[PDB]
């Protein structure tokens, strides 16, 4: 997966007008947008097709799928029908739930990203202790795409070690949550950035600035 | 101090087609006044489906969104969900206390309820969730969570969850019917059972619901 400027926009604005305007403002800097439930639940799944029509970007549906296998399959079907190129799945609910997602993705020509460890403080309670094993489970299942936390580079590095250099790894928590763009790209293929761009006075200037700071990694 | 679930039976409406979802829910409305709507239906038909159910049936709506993000995003998801008219939302506990608190804070501000999912009913739950479930439940109690979800298919685990949360907490339980859980046995511990496929895929969903209710008649 070739992500322009190694930068994925997390578009979590909840207003269609603002989301389209801001994305348009930064479109020259990205070709990959992560769309999550804040936008989808506020404006509908039709927003995905609208982004493809306007921007011709790839779309990662950040739905943190975390149900039983039966329901996971339905969620993935509905999501790929709406035009998502990929979907993010939690690993914590175990292997059968992940495999359900992998099956639908294969059927529809899409990718699954496995969320290992998360970036927020609460991740330390239960997720962090399971994260290495979740990553190994991903390897066992043939998962090739992973998500891990920018805010804990030692954990992100360990995740990279587990999955190998051939796997694709993207990482949120850059900017607002304190992660550093350059340090994160030591280990991740691409960084995910939301508020640092979309809440900025000048979103285009914010995006440009982040890219300038990693210019030599591109 | 808890929602009054008619017949102790909650419909899991996981049909993905608006016409079928509406038809089946209409057919069982005399037996059930509380409906669980999840992402299969919402991602297929939009959040306005919640409005449509309220308009047609006047049923309570539990949004089964298994919220499992960072606190910032959890807040936004809860806000959007309550704005659409959901009475309650289901939240995962495994992402930890700050993520749960974020949902509780929005629910408090907006006058709605959070249900905390503590262990799940599928085989995969044994890998990571089961080992964390007792602590997730205890965390819920510490945070002031009053409503919980736990699995019908592991009666020993459901019983332990009930112990942890106490008799005053509200507990609902899926996995009844299609996944093998027994209505009566489950209601030893849960306030209400959640049933999906064994009602909505039945030739006669009303008869399926009526039959389940007949089987637990002495527990109502
Ligand atoms: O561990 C994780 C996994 C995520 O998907 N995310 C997501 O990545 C984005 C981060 O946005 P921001 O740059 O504003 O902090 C949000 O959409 C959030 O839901 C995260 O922050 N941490
Ligand atoms: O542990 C759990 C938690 C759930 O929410 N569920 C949900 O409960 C419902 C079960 O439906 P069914 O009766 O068709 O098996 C589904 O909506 C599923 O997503 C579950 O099955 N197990």
């Amino acid at each position: 997966m070739d992500v322009m400027n190694r930068l994925i926009l997390a578009m979590d604005l909840m207003n269609r007008d603002d989301a389209l305007r801001v994305t348009g403002e930064v479109r020259e800097y990205i070709d990959t947008v992560k769309i999550g439930y804040p936008l989808v639940l506020s404006e509908g799944m039709d927003i995905i097709a609208e982004f493809r029509k306007r921007f011709g970007c790839r779309i990662i549906a950040d739905f943190k799928v975390a149900d039983i296998p039966e329901t996971n399959e339905k969620i993935c079907r509905a999501t790929f029908k709406a035009g998502a190129d990929a979907i993010i799945v939690h690993g914590f609910p175990g292997a059968d739930s992940v495999r359900a997602c992998l099956n639908v993705a294969e059927e529809m020509g899409r990718e699954v990203f496995l969320l290992t460890e998360m970036s927020h403080p609460g991740a330390e309670m239960f997720i962090q202790g399971a994260a290495d094993e979740i990553a190994r489970m991903g390897v066992d299942l043939g998962v090739k795409n992973y998500v891990g936390p920018s805010v804990r580079p030692e954990r992100l590095s360990r995740l990279r070690e587990i999955i190998g250099q051939d796997s694709f790894l993207i990482s949120p928590g850059v900017g607002a949550q304190g992660g550093d763009p350059g340090e994160t790209l030591r280990f991740a293929d691409a960084i995910i950035v939301g508020r640092s761009i979309f809440l900025a006075d000048n979103p285009a200037a914010a995006a440009a600035g982040i890219i300038e700071s990693i210019k030599d990694l591109l």
